[PDB]
């Protein structure tokens, strides 16, 4: 009998976490409004519906495109030059790709907590990187201090991991949250001190509810003109958020540095953009007043939705972190818990699960610091839908 | 200042291949490209596989795993039965072939692939596998066949120096060779891989572009009758769209697996590299479609036939003779004994003259790794009838001085 690689064999792709076995419950008997009332109702997958049919009432190089909706989400304070442009089959391919580039196998990054479960396969699994936490916590909304990645530094150089860069998520997944003008330029600061490259995964831009309160890495950059410094910054974009158009797997990555541009560009051959929704999402794109008045009505829409969500909550007793920003709310079920542990998280989130029916991702899938918080997504859903899921919690609380 | 960042070693690796001859022509072939009204003289692009000539029937045309099953079944003429479930979309067969290896490899360990081959395998298979190649050698004597020794000879070149060997990369039919393998040759391969515990991986990318469908054998072929499950799940087959539908750009490869294990590993690992669900959807009903796939790959086959025919024709009463070729979208001609040093530097060298003189890109033998000098790979099929024959007088013209 013929082996395989130890990536092929390696339990890093992450099919075990409760984030999947939810999924997996979840088509076991999916919620239906007509056809199945009491059924699971997913709010495990971070995905924007809310604004489709804007996109679906419109349609009745292309780097160009790419580079002013970008613009268009920062407003106008980013400058976007379409041939540092480098278009990847998604984000998850754009993160990995820089990856590859950006460290060796067995080298690390350092990663901010609570993060996207899924980075747990996409940096890590063929890489052969590691992540060390950066530790944050709710005394301060789980922002990035420099003391805290000062100790996660150290951790990697007490075990002979040498650090390659920090890469964070700008607005952050799952904390529903934008990171402050004066935390990213504090951390562009460690990178030019400990000399590592700064990664932003700004793939919930689009989706921050305030223009004014999004502070893209690029507004940090193209002002200080330090070309040692530019280079060390890169950004991470997709269509799949903001746009809600996931399938068509298109990322890029706009990076500060001509050298990677050029490597990421030949390694994209491994993670092209189909050219024919290239070629069919060029025009929109490109088409200012439509990206100006679609981004607009996706940030309230969203807002508006994350109101609802939060007000229900409260007057069920259950306080969220103060967000700005996503699809999702981080919410707290820390002194509304059994064991107060990891286990008792986990066995919390199978009561959710299975007596609720209802697919809520489990804040220690995220690898957060501290016990009791979820995420639980709010635009992958109708109106209707919410407001059962709601109501179905607000009656589980009753019961106490 | 001198605070500088670094990359990775694979960053910096010059293994991605943009210092071959195969890109330095694409570069001089920008520099003034080949136009029929605006500028002739100008250089003609025959260094770069694809297909156009079958296109006006796509465009006088116009879940998805189903699809892609059926237009692989049709290609192969019902010889094959494809399980949509085992089908995993990537995006292209370079996405594929570089996933299959991080599944069957290690980094350092290595992978058999016969010579001459797709020079673009230096970068696929190794640039960021860490995996190695370990050229089976072939050559003119056979008309570049593997050859049972040839395998364990290589074989041994890895084990002597440390290299655990991990399966063998075959292209069938072959790029460069533009010829298919025969049906023996396969299940000799096939049995090799047993003996040496190893997996088969079939890139069958120019399979609708075969000239005659009955001298096809794919891989799929010498699989569904052996019923062994141990020898089954060594067998993987890579295909796309880009060659023979003539669609590159809309990115759709394949990889089927004989292997329970790997299909489920390399649908989890194609989240890096999938394929536009947009492109799926327009592409499904077409592909689904019997009567017409039925058509398009009978005349496809012939057009493709029917244009190498006048490439080697011309070539011939030229004074070049080509190998006995019957697939793919090129043909390996010789320029063996028509060269003025005999060795790696006279064939760059013969094909500078070519590139700057003729105007005229061709990939030399060399960058595909051959055993033998003065070989070079033609594409035909990314041209029209008429830059052809203009092309072909270009060299025609330079043998008579
Ligand atoms: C920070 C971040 N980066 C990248 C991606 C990948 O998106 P791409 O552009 O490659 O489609 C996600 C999606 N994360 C959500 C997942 C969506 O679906 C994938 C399921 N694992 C989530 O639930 O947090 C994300 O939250
Ligand atoms: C054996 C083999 N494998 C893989 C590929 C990659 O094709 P994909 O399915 O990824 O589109 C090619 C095409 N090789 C040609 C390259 C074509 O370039 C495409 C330009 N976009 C060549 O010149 O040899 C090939 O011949």
């Amino acid at each position: 009998n013929v082996e395989l690689s130890r990536v092929a064999v390696s339990d890093t792709h992450g099919e075990d976490s409760p984030y999947f076995a939810g999924w997996k419950a979840y088509d076991e008997n999916p919620y239906d409004e007509s056809h199945n009332p009491s059924g699971v109702i997913q709010m495990g997958l971070a995905e924007n519906q809310v604004s489709f049919d804007l996109l679906e009432t419109y349609l009745e190089t292309f780097r160009q495109a790419m580079a002013s909706f970008m613009e268009q989400i920062r407003g106008g304070k980013a400058r976007f030059d379409p041939d540092r442009i480098v278009l990847t089959a998604g984000a998850t391919a754009a993160n990995e790709l820089l990856t590859f580039i950006l460290a060796d196998p067995n080298d690390a990054l350092l990663v901010p907590t609570p993060y996207y479960p899924g980075f747990d396969r996409d940096l890590r699994w063929r890489t052969g990187v590691k992540i060390v936490p950066i530790h944050c916590d709710s005394s301060n909304h789980f922002q990035i201090t420099p003391e805290a990645l000062e100790s996660a530094y150290q951790t990697a150089r007490d075990a002979n991991i040498r650090v390659r860069g920090v890469l964070i998520t700008n607005p952050s997944n799952p904390l529903g949250a934008t990171v402050q003008k004066k935390v990213l330029e504090d951390l562009l600061d460690f990178c030019v001190r400990k000399n590592i490259h700064l990664v932003s995964d700004e793939i919930y831009s689009g989706s921050v509810f305030h223009a004014s309160e999004f502070t893209s890495v690029a507004e940090i950059v193209e002002n200080i003109d330090d070309v040692s410094v530019k280079e060390r910054v890169h950004i991470v974009y997709s269509l799949s958020k903001d746009l809600g158009l996931p399938g068509f797997r298109v990322g890029t990555i706009y990076s500060y540095n001509d050298n990677v541009v050029r490597t990421a560009r030949r390694m994209s051959s491994f993670t092209l953009v189909s050219s024919q929704t290239q070629h069919m999402l060029a025009s929109m794109l490109s088409d200012e007043e439509f990206t100006e008045k679609y981004i607009r009505i996706n940030r309230e829409r969203l807002r508006r939705r994350y109101d609802t969500i939060v007000e229900g909550l409260k007057k069920a007793g259950i306080e969220c972190l103060k967000g700005n920003a996503g699809l999702f709310c981080w919410m707290n079920l820390g002194f509304l818990l059994e064991k107060k542990t990891k286990d008792g998280e986990l066995q919390l989130w199978d009561v959710i699960l299975k007596e609720l029916n209802l697919n809520i991702s489990p804040g220690s899938s995220c690898h957060c610091s501290e016990v009791g918080w979820f995420r639980v997504c709010f635009a992958n859903m109708s109106e209707n839908t919410l407001e059962i899921a709601l109501k179905r919690i607000h009656e589980f609380m009753d019961r106490r």
